[PDB]
């Protein structure tokens, strides 16, 4: 999983905590 602000694109919903890709970075309040 995904630590934050790092790079996923094909993974949009591939993050530890409650992040995103909105741009390819896993951004949001958990992560």
């Amino acid at each position: 999983c995904k630590s934050g602000g790092a790079w996923c694109g094909f993974d949009p919903h591939g993050c530890c905590g409650n992040c995103g890709c909105l741009v390819g970075f896993c951004y949001g309040t958990g992560c």
